[PDB]
Order: C-alpha cells, then sequence, then structure tokens
C-alpha cells in the first residue's frame, strides 16, 4: 500500500498506474507522501516507511547509491532497455537481411524489380556479451529459429546452444553477430581487423554496445576490403560529432535503441511499475 | 525404420537427411526400396510396405493425387513460404516502427538526430485471416510480447489472445494488423473507406496478401486524410505495372516476401525430412493454406 511517483508524471503514466498498480494508492510530485515505494528518474527522498526505490533508468549508477539506507532496496528498470534494444537491433538485421531499404527506393521509383532476400530461419547468430540485451535478443533469435552461439563468461540460459570460448571462435560459426558486451580495456577495440578476417561470407554485424568496443579506422577499411560484409549500428564514434558515415554497407540510428536523453518510454514506465508490484507479490 | 528418397540427392541433401533422420534406415535413388516413407518431388513409386508420401514441394497439384491408395498418407512442404513472409512482415513492421529508413538517411549525412521510436511489446497485432502465414506471424508476435487478435473464418490456435468479430471489430482492437487472407469473391476490396474509418490512431498496415483484397483508391486516399497511418505492404496493383506507388506514409517491396519465383529455399529440403521424422513419431504439421 501506497506509492510515491517523484517526478512530474503526465496523465499517460498515471493511467498505467492504475492499471498495473491497482490496490495501492498513488502519490504524485509535488505531494511529496512517504510510502513504502517510491518511483524515481534521478533523486530521491527517504522517510520512515521507504522499503524500495524503483529507478526508472537501465542502470543505477547516478543516482546516489551511498545515501540509500541497507534497510532500502535499490532497482534498475534494465529489463524495460533490454527489450528496446532487442527490438531494435532485429529492426536493423531484418531491414538489411530483406533488403528493405534498396527494394523499397526502387518501388517509390515506379520499379518492379525482384531479387532475393536472406532468411534469418536456420541461421546462426553469434553475441558478444550476454547481459539482459543478449538474453533478450537470444529469445527472440530463437523465435526466429536461429541458432545461438555466445561469448561471455556470464551464466546463460536455454536460449544459448553454443558457449563460444573465443571472438574468433565465435565469429567463424556466426551468420550474424550482435556485439551487445561491456566496454572494458579488454573489449575495447577488441573488434579490429585480426577479429574480423574470421567473418563468414555476407557477415552482417550489429552493434547495440558501445562503439569503442569497436576499432573505427579498422572497420571502414575492413568494410571497403569486404563489400559482402555490413556493418549496422546504433552507435558511433563520437556522437554527435559523428564522421565518416556515408557508407554503402552500413544502416545507422542515432543511439535511440533505449532511453532517449529527451524522454521515458512508455514501456519503461510500464515495466518499472510492474517491478514494484512484483517487489510486492 | 526405412525412407526412399525417389530422386538424385548430393551430400549436402544426404548429411541433413542422416541427421534429421538418424535412427530411420535410408535408402537413396536409384537404388530402390520398398520403404514405409518416401521422399518425392514429382513421382512415387508404390510398394508393399508405404505408409507416407513427403513432397519437398509447397504443392502436390503436379502430383498423381487420384492415383494414390486410401491407406497411404500424402504431405506436402509449405512451412519455408509461410516463414519466410512472416519474417518479411515484421522486416516491414520494424523498419517503420524504430523509423529505419528516416534515421539511416540522416545519420549518413552527417546529421546525428534523436527521436523516439515505436515499440511492439505490449501492442495489439490484429491479423486478418488465420492460415499458415498467420499463425506463423502470431508465433513471431508472442515472441516479440504482442498480443494477439484474429478475424478468421474458423480455427485459431494458442496465439490468438482475441478472436474478433468481424474485420471492422479488429481494426478497432489493433495497433497494428497485418492482411494475410486469401483474395476471393468476399474479401476483394475488402479493405475500404468504410473499414480503414476505424483505425486507432498510428495504426500500421502490412499487407502480405493480394493487392486486390485492397481497395486502392480507399487507401490512397485514406493515407491522405489519414497521415499517422501506414501502409507497409509486399504487393501493388497490377505489378509490374505500377503505379501511383510514390507515398510518404508507405515502405514497399516487390512481391518478395515469400522468396522469389520458384526459388527453392535451402531450407525446404530440411523441413521436408523433418516432417517425416515427426510423421512417424505421430505429429506431422497440419497443412494449413497460407
Ligand atoms: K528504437
Ligand atoms: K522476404
Amino acid at each position: 500500500l501506497d506509492v510515491y511517483v517523484n517526478f512530474p508524471a503526465d496523465g499517460h503514466v498515471r493511467e498505467i498506474a492504475k492499471t498495473v498498480l491497482d490496490g495501492f494508492d498513488l502519490h504524485w510530485y509535488p505531494d511529496y507522501y512517504d510510502a513504502e515505494a517510491q518511483v524515481i528518474k534521478d533523486r530521491y527522498v527517504l522517510g520512515k516507511r521507504t522499503k524500495m526505490i524503483q529507478a526508472i533508468s537501465a542502470g543505477v549508477d547516478h543516482i546516489d547509491v551511498n545515501g540509500i539506507p541497507e534497510n532500502v532496496v535499490l532497482c534498475s528498470n534494465a529489463g524495460a532497455y533490454s527489450i528496446s534494444v532487442a527490438e531494435h537491433a532485429f529492426a536493423l538485421l531484418l531491414a538489411h537481411a530483406k533488403n528493405i531499404l534498396e527494394n523499397n527506393e526502387l518501388m517509390k521509383a515506379g520499379i518492379f524489380r525482384q531479387s532475393p532476400t536472406t532468411l534469418l530461419y536456420g541461421k546462426a547468430l553469434g553475441i558478444l556479451g550476454y547481459g539482459g540485451i543478449g538474453r533478450r535478443v537470444a529469445h527472440l533469435a530463437k523465435a526466429f529459429g536461429m541458432r545461438v552461439i555466445a561469448y561471455t563468461r556470464s551464466s546463460v540460459d536455454q536460449n544459448v546452444d553454443v558457449i563460444s570460448e573465443s571472438p574468433a571462435d565465435l565469429f567463424r560459426q556466426s551468420d550474424f553477430v550482435l556485439i551487445a558486451i561491456p566496454l572494458t580495456d579488454k573489449t575495447r577495440g577488441m573488434v579490429n581487423s585480426r577479429l574480423l578476417a574470421n567473418a563468414r561470407k555476407n557477415l552482417t554485424i550489429v552493434n547495440v554496445a558501445r562503439a569503442d568496443v569497436v576499432s573505427k579506422p579498422d572497420m571502414i577499411g575492413f568494410l571497403k576490403e569486404r563489400s559482402d560484409v555490413w556493418y549496422l549500428s546504433d552507435v558511433w564514434w563520437n556522437e554527435p560529432e559523428i564522421t565518416e558515415t556515408n557508407l554503402r554497407n552500413a544502416i545507422l540510428s542515432p543511439h535511440v535503441a533505449g532511453g532517449m536523453s529527451g524522454e521515458i518510454m512508455d514501456i519503461a514506465i510500464q515495466l518499472a511499475f510492474e517491478n514494484v508490484r512484483n517487489f510486492f507479490e
């Protein structure tokens, strides 16, 4: 009983709460209410009844965690983003597999011209990393009837058919490759010329991690060198002053696979409230 | 336990066969053998032990069906087509939902500009016609977390959450509508000004059936009025004399959803053997019309 949303929320946000938190009493900013659960963006406000703090963002390292009594549980909203990013990765991947751009252009020029498309069913999707995004993607991949090879030291679930032991090993078994891996000193530029060299024919790389996991000058030369390999990416080096983006064999998006600087996805609000409800069963 | 492949097959085909049918004795043409199962292209050979005949093609109209004895089950192989079509439908669907074309155009000119996208998760996908394509589409939709509403001439499966009463009722409960219904006298011109008026705000329509199930002037007229509505189609009227094709709120493709012409997807042959294996566990696929 009792939830306090610590940020300005329109009627659509309020609507979702009515739906998801039926049986709870809602309180909205600015009418502070000391509740058992408070949903936040960046800042929180402690009280006597605080039990759980639900962030709506993907991570929580931007909030003041030290200020949180160990009697209170802080939760992220990572699941919402795993979901949105996966949809996005598949949108890029399918756009290329079905040559959606090239055919659309033709068809609108009044040209009817048939060409084969790549089918996902029966193919191998290699995945660098296996966090929430990788898991969601794997879940989609299996539904599409793909085989999943993953390179990670994390635990995997039943949607992973093969744990690869090296990136190169992963590359050799993949028709598609998704980069969904943390950026550390070991992964920075891990995607270089030597790794790319292992690329199956018609390999399609999909990047929804960080641009630095990939070597820029290496990917550009590699993409020039292997005209059959495509690089589809939601991330680019030095956003927003992106340069060297006019490539033929690439499809790009401006880092919108998930959370946006300007707003809150309905799904984020949705899953945050659901997580609150689940926390109390 | 006995399968006879009544046609020339290579090592590729053979490997697939040994993997899928590992635990069945295989025989290869032309070393005929009276097996329980026969895989064919155009001709079958009757035996004394024949129980099942598996065509590797989608249709059997070129097969002497009338000549098949009553106890022998004839199966066909059409799964690849609906699989392919469902994949093409989600490709159009997501292209629009993630503003793929527009963002890509901007990014390539060095213009970094964020904008929100549409998510499939949690949304209602209305399917018009629940056949092989609609079933496959619904399997993918459930995976994406979508809710599924179907309008059909009976028979839906477990991946359908709501059966509608009419096409207008379907449009009323849908954020996305997929058209995968056969073109007949009652479906011709089916999608009209009157039906479209039911479209929720921002409705996205995907057509993987036939252009004629849709009234051309009504759709083109509705897209001007109702500019939030998009029409994504893999089929256009007339074809190839396409006209009138340069619409803003539309993404189109040249009837390539199910492949091309007499394209044989490498995956068809595997599905054929798999159905043989499933048939003998007692679970062949149900032969749904597309
Ligand atoms: K997106
Ligand atoms: K296609």
